[PDB]
């Protein structure tokens, strides 16, 4: 075991990285989409 | 944080978390910030 629910952990966790990259990414375009004026 | 590698896990569980609302914020204050420059 581990200590609770760690398993559930290793889901939500990929799920925000992919989350992650996908919010980082969409970030920098977003203010890429703007340029730098 | 289990015995092998999930306490960077719940580590970079929560970070996700409060990075995911801190990220979605500061991406639409980002956005609100610049503005159709």
């Amino acid at each position: 075991g581990c200590g609770k629910s760690i398993d559930d952990l290793e889901d939500e966790l990929y799920a925000q990285k992919l989350k992650y990259k996908a919010i980082s990414e969409e970030l920098d375009h977003a203010l890429k989409d703007m340029t730098s004026i």
